[PDB]
């Protein structure tokens, strides 16, 4: 006799999810990438603690590329996910990578035009390839390893810790993960999208009000690891 279980419900908004699947017209995808850093596993002499937790945190970073490189390997017209699909496939055409990744090379938003016809918005969510070339680089590549103060440690595990889980969400849904995780998609980064999406003023208002709704209503679809830039893409519902 429950009958909430017909209802998407959040702590101050309810929405039925038959009369919100039936209003919808459309989908919007967007481009989310993360940029990596394509380093090798460096030995030298690792003794003390911080050097072993710095390395396996490494090992971590080195297998999700690889589980995510997997990923894309592996994985139409009719599926829910056709849209972010077709998609996937212009990001494999050669030359699209690097004009995403030349367009958030100064910012972490930016509108890019692929060469299919379709303009769409490509963000730059993580940038662990600074982190890593800056702060972990000056102190691996060497003959015999730096000492990393404990707090670097914690920092990197920070920052690795949403690849990790991004990763891990991809591997046991075989790539195609709904509703889409704050990992996949943080609050703010959301808010953003919904705010730079080709919709009126008040259907931005309705998204931002329920994103919790519009998670559950929405895909992150595995694409691509190419050229130190891990990316998926966002399938977003359109209601005009």
């Amino acid at each position: 006799q429950n009958i909430t279980e017909e209802f998407y419900q959040t702590t101050a908004s309810a929405v039925s999810k038959g009369y919100l699947s039936a209003l919808r017209t459309g989908w919007y995808t967007s481009v989310i990438t993360i940029e990596l850093s394509n380093i090798k596993e460096n030995k030298c002499n690792g003794t003390d603690a911080k050097v072993k937790l710095i390395k396996q945190e490494l090992d971590k970073y080195k297998n999700a590329v690889t589980d995510l490189q997997l990923l894309m390997q592996s994985t139409g017209s009719g599926s829910a996910i056709a849209s972010g699909v077709a998609v996937c496939k212009v990001l494999h055409l050669e030359g699209e990578v690097n004009k995403i990744k030349s367009a958030l090379l100064s910012t972490n938003k930016a509108v890019v035009s692929l060469s299919n016809g379709v303009s769409v918005l490509t963000f730059k969510v993580l940038d662990l390839k600074n982190y890593i070339d800056k702060q972990l680089l000056p102190i691996l590549n060497k003959q015999s390893c730096s000492i990393p103060n404990i707090e670097t440690v914690i920092e990197f595990q920070q920052k690795n810790n949403r690849l990790l889980e991004i990763t891990r969400e991809f591997s046991v849904n075989a790539g195609v993960t709904t509703p889409v995780s704050t990992y996949m998609l943080t609050n703010s980064e959301l808010l953003s999208l919904i705010n730079d999406m080709p919709i009126t003023n008040d259907q931005k208002k309705l998204m931002s009000n329920n994103v919790q709704i519009v998670r559950q209503q929405s895909y992150s679809i595995m694409c691509i690891i190419k050229e130190e830039v891990l990316a998926y893409v966002v399938q977003l519902p359109l209601y005009g």
